[PDB]
């Protein structure tokens, strides 16, 4: 029931997050809307009655999230920032931690995921991939403190893949434009454009493929003599 | 604290146990569950006060890391942290590495170095701990093709070092009378009829990594050349 959850503007002590999935919940009241006191099975809660999503892939990343916090079992969706725990270069609407704001949505960013799959009304993952190589090179030419291991990249495909997901077919990995740009740029669930809660759960079974089409259409390599890395502690 | 209502009991074929000494006398003590399960954050940083008189930092970030193991959202039990790559580690004090035999249970052969460390002293220190360091990773290195030898399992090696020196000996000298130690390992028992205190002073990681800093010059240690440092995130 969605009627419960209206969507509200994060006001002045209201914390929020790098990541559009958290801060799209705390905005509609599936998660505090003060973004603090953070909990695993509130993550776990929030990510079903939101976006259908399953427990797996939320158990993982809110463990690895509590690591950005001092907290014995929560956070707040400002902890997440921690550069190099989850937070990572090459993002789709935020700048680097080296170059200036890892935190907030950045239109000047955002414009390369929003003006891709030109003439089409989705994205899809051909567009995500095309992204990701846009992102990555940006990040490869003004960045000299990048990080791009296996692991940057292997969450960079799972946070595309969520995207297309969420907001779109869990499927075939196809989202429409307007549903994804209002998702990024409101952190809103577009329901009265017309957005519906996925009816296919969206599981590791799902995501994985898609991360995964997304990873083979990126064209990706490795920096060379850089070893992947979870920060553990801020 | 009171360890009257806190009795050491012989773990069952029902109670789950880890490769750590320092969880497993807790739970044989009812400070964690004694079945080993169902545990959360805040019961590690608890029992680890109650028990040892340890500080909740280094306790939350273990315990964290030690989250990583389980499938489930806030608890693990204690047979989850014998994961490989996780904080189960090679060229352990008292434990065969993963490749070679068991990871999971004390076993007297291996301990057998630790247990004659220090020779001709009643107590265990920071230089014997280094020694024993050495002759375990040479071990390792001797016998186990696939030895993962990195900064993370040297850091977490010098850190459980200084911790069986903290907890069952002196928490600012890092000196540690032997058969509390070896109690503390064989029998994974607070050697209390024996004559052991709970620490006095607060065992922080302003105590710890001294001692762990310590252990570590005295180990003389190299990683592996071309190993990346790794936490496995899940089973
Ligand atoms: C619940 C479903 C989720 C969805 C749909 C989702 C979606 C996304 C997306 C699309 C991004 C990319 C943002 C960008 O690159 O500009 C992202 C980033 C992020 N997400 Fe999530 N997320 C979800 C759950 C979580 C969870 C449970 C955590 C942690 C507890 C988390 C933490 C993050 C962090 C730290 C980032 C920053 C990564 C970066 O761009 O550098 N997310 N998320
Ligand atoms: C509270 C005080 C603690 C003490 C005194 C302690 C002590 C020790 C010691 C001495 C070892 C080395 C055993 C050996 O090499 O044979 C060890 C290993 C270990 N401990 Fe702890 N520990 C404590 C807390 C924790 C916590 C909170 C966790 C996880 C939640 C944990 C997980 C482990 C694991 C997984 C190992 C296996 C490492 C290996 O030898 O491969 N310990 N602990
Ligand atoms: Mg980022
Ligand atoms: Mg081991």
């Amino acid at each position: 029931d969605f009627s419960q959850h209206p969507w509200k503007a994060p006001g002045p002590n209201d914390l929020r997050s790098p990541c559009p999935g958290l801060n799209t919940l705390a905005n509609h009241g599936f998660l505090p809307r003060n973004g603090r006191n953070i909990t695993i099975p509130m993550i776990v809660q929030a990510g079903f009655d939101g976006y259908n999503v399953q427990p797996d892939i939320l158990i993982l990343a809110a463990k690895v999230g509590l690591l950005t916090s001092p907290e014995p079992d929560t956070f707040t969706l400002d902890d997440l920032k921690l550069h190099g725990t989850i937070e990572h270069d090459a993002s789709l609407s935020r700048e680097d931690f080296a170059l200036g704001d890892n935190l907030h949505f950045n239109e000047a960013i955002f414009n390369t995921l929003a003006n891709s799959n030109p003439g089409s009304d989705v994205y899809n993952i051909t567009s995500a991939g095309q992204v990701l190589k846009d992102r990555l090179a940006d990040s490869l030419a003004r960045n000299p403190n990048v990080t791009n291991t296996g692991k940057e990249f292997t969450i960079r495909t799972l946070e595309s893949a969520f995207y297309l997901s969420v907001m779109g077919n869990a499927t075939t990995g196809e989202a429409p434009k307007n549903f994804v740009q209002i998702f990024f740029r409101e952190e809103r669930l577009p329901i009265e454009e017309g957005w519906k809660r996925s009816t296919t759960p969206i599981t590791s079974d799902t995501l994985n493929p898609i991360a995964g089409q997304i990873s083979e259409a990126s064209n990706w390599k490795p920096n060379p003599d850089q070893c992947p890395w979870i920060v553990l502690s801020p």
